[PDB]
């Protein structure tokens, strides 16, 4: 018999956040956000009951080089702790080797966030100077993009980033944004275009996404290999795409209540 599906997700705005009064609420109603709405829609279309759970270690999915153990949401799928991950989980080769990804439900690319007024318009711009420091998260797909790259500009940027003092890496999105804002234009934060756009729409409206994206990829819903859930989840993403629901949800959580005008 079918079971209540365990959905692993993560606290990251505007994808998932706890409602302000979550202590007096229970279960799935404790949370709100893009991925909460998406989870609800996927569950509706696939006809399953589910329980939203926040990933234990608060990570996305990387494999320890020594222990070979997978962490984060990917880890929870791999080790049978959860049935599906619904989050801004970037589709990458190393992850798709061990879990199944649906077709992407949101597009994004690595992008540059600057404090307004920063004389930077592209990654090449960053790569040609040191006055304005720049960095990525200390773990995740962006950092890996830089570590792995064979492209000259990106390789130059990685070389700079790994040796820059003090460390140009940050541990959370909030930290990157905060560093940008506090640095009077002396720090630029490399982050997924989706988060960049989100933050750009929030007071005090002092950040800006600049330039084209450095790459082009997507977020996908993840399930363990051979899961019975994989096919219907994928078909559900397809259907929600074609009926305009994904566009509607992104507008809902990104732009509808934007605080920085039009
Ligand atoms: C990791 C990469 C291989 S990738 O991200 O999968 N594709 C690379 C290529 C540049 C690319 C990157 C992103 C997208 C893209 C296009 C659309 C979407 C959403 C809106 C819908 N995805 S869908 O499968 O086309 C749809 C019919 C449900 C999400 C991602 C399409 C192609
Ligand atoms: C927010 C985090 C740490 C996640 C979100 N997507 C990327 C991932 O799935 O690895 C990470 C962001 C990044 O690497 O810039």
């Amino acid at each position: 018999a079918n079971k209540t599906v365990v959905v692993t997700t993560i606290l990251e705005s505007p994808y998932v956040m706890m409602k302000k009064n979550h202590e007096m609420l229970e279960g799935n109603e404790r949370y709100e956000g893009y991925c909460v709405d998406l989870a609800a829609e996927i569950a509706k279309h696939c006809g399953f009951k589910y329980k939203l759970t926040i990933v234990g270690d608060g990570k996305y999915g990387a494999r320890d080089a020594d222990t070979k153990i997978w962490n984060g949401m990917v880890g929870e799928l791999v080790y049978g702790k959860a049935d599906i991950a619904i989050a801004p989980l970037t589709i990458t080769l190393v992850r798709e080797e061990v879990i199944d990804f649906s077709k992407p439900f949101m597009s994004l690319g690595i992008s540059i966030m600057i404090k307004k007024g920063t004389p930077i318009e592209s990654a090449e711009d960053l790569s040609k100077q040191t006055e304005i420091a720049y960095g990525t998260l200390d773990s995740g797909s962006t950092k890996e993009f830089f570590r792995r790259s064979k492209i000259a500009v990106f390789d130059k940027m990685w070389t700079y980033m790994r040796s820059a003092e003090p460390s140009v890496f940050v541990r959370t999105t909030a930290e990157g944004v905060a560093r940008v804002r506090k640095s009077k234009g002396k720090y630029a934060y490399l982050l997924e275009s989706t988060m960049n756009e989100y933050i750009e729409q929030r007071k005090p409206c002092d950040t800006m996404k600049v330039g084209g994206n450095l790459d082009s990829k997507g977020y996908g819903i993840a399930t363990p290999k051979g899961s019975s859930l994989g096919t219907p989840v994928n078909l559900a993403v397809l259907k929600l795409s074609e009926q305009g629901v994904l566009d509607k949800l992104k507008n809902k959580w990104w732009y509808d209540k934007g605080e920085c005008g039009s």
